[PDB]
């Protein structure tokens, strides 16, 4: 077992995908990556919503100010390359992450030029499918004046791990985060829905969260479905008298919260209905969204 | 021109020290480190408050949660066996990084144990030793109910780049942040003074800023030199109508600031006076404080 590493237009064994201990992307917190997975569906391996991923990879490095010398297009190709070249044919999580590869004490990293690797990696499931317990965490999601926290940039995810470690600690399986003003956001890697009275309600990208791909596959689902959708701000208290909730992201996929802070939900039926379409939509079963799925071969 | 670098007990060259890019420590900014200066007087190459540095390492370590299996004096001894094995005889800067070396994608960092490297490197001055221009930037620093900004974590540094880049971007040498409730804290990589009325003033810990340790040498420093000294909030009017001001940090040294938004300062006599007993008990000419001084040879 050692696998292929895409890296700078080149396949290196896992082994050589290394990055100088000087680099201000490891002293610094200065780099973007990203979460793609690709399903094997018995016939194909297919990668989920591969060119939205790039260009959000582009889009988190124009926010941070890191210049990426690859297009959406070749980062796309460099993926399904990957993948090919490994020969798997199973469910992968793929990592791509851009740094800087040159090493520099100095902060100002203006005119560097970003390296990106590319990662696949078999993977099954990140949360228990049938519901998770979830806390609401001591740690604050890291708040828009102080880190681009709207951008998948490394350095911020210090604060997604503060916060994991914390629920984890005291033996949940997902933390739950405020933003600065008190509202509900965000998991430490996902992120967030509730049913209220029928409405389907997720936090407003304006609350201080990342823009996950899963959470923009779920609106249009509503759509589809004929699910009313609300991109509004939630409460702690909504959280706890929500009839439902989840947890959405490309680890996570579609995963339902059964307790918030010792206050149970059931696992409800607009949750199982969304996790339902959602993995027949990444296993190429809805003809609708076809063009959401990347063939590899 | 290529220098040796520690790495788990092991001396390699720069270019074998280096990370997998699958690093929670790349990908994530979990890890901690420090500055270190060494300073040649003609006849010795001294380590300036090493141990200090050291013990900091490990408290970075312990508030994020970050297991580093060293003791301070196994990296004190690191470091001098470092800056001997490449012959130093002139002004260092030395980083310590410690990181996790094994890969992984999943921000359940528990039980984890860290890697340190250290490399040390020519380094002369960072700002002009004249003065500097400064600006207060609009990136806040970041909070505490946030990030753990005491502590010389790496992922919190996204946050003082963005600060760094927007200053340098429009001209200036260097940033000044705010915090979260509009006190002035810190510059991007320094600590701050001023002067008011023949007192001397620098934000306290509380206002969020890291602990620096040339912070507390120049508060020693005043403590000698019957200066009196404040450790209270600052606000922008009072930096804009200091009768001086000035950066401190290791890699800074004691920095001027002769001008802030377009307001001129004076390079002020508390300023020069704290600089040239700063530089006298570097280069041990300071009896007292030959404690703080580690001879390489
Ligand atoms: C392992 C860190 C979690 C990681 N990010 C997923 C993620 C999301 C949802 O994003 P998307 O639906 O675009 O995946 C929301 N919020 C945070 C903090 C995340 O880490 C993931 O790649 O799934
Ligand atoms: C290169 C990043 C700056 C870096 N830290 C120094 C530093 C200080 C002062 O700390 P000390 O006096 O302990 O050095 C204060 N504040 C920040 C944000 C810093 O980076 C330095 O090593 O000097």
């Amino acid at each position: 077992g050692s696998m292929k590493v895409w890296l700078d237009g080149r396949l290196v064994d896992e082994e050589e995908a290394k990055v100088t201990v000087l680099s201000p992307s490891l002293n610094y917190g200065f780099g973007v990556f990203e979460g793609i997975r690709a399903y094997w569906n018995g016939e194909n391996l297919y990668v989920f919503r591969l060119r939205d991923h790039m260009e959000r990879l582009l889009r988190s490095a124009k926010i941070i100010g890191l210049d990426v010398p690859y297009t959406a297009e070749e980062l796309s190709k460099a993926v399904v390359e990957t993948v090919r070249a490994n020969g798997f044919k199973e469910d992968l999580y793929i990592r791509p992450v851009a740094y800087i590869s040159k090493p520099q004490i100095s902060l100002d990293v203006r005119g560097l030029q970003a390296s990106v690797a590319i990662a696949a990696i078999p993977f099954g499931k990140y949360l228990k499918v049938e519901g998770v317990r979830a806390a609401v965490v001591s740690w604050r999601r890291v708040h828009t004046s102080m880190m681009p926290v709207m951008a998948k940039a490394t350095g911020i995810y210090l604060n997604s791990i503060m916060a994991a470690v914390e629920a984890r600690a005291r033996g949940y399986d997902e933390a739950i985060m405020l933003n600065a003003e008190g509202k509900v956001v965000e998991g430490s890697g996902e992120n967030i829905f509730i049913v209220r009275r029928g409405v389907l309600m997720t936090p407003p990208l304006e609350d201080g969260i990342l823009e996950g791909i899963t959470r923009e596959t779920v609106i249009s689902i509503a759509g589809d479905l004929g699910i009313p959708l609300l991109e509004k701000s939630i409460t702690r208290e909504e959280l706890y008298a929500a009839d439902e909730a989840f947890f959405v992201g490309t680890a996570a996929e579609i995963t339902p919260i059964i307790e918030i802070d010792g206050r149970v939900l059931q696992r409800g039926p607009i949750t199982q209905k969304i996790a339902e379409t959602y993995r027949r939509i990444v296993l190429g079963k809805e003809e609708k969204y076809l063009p959401w799925l990347t063939p590899v071969y």
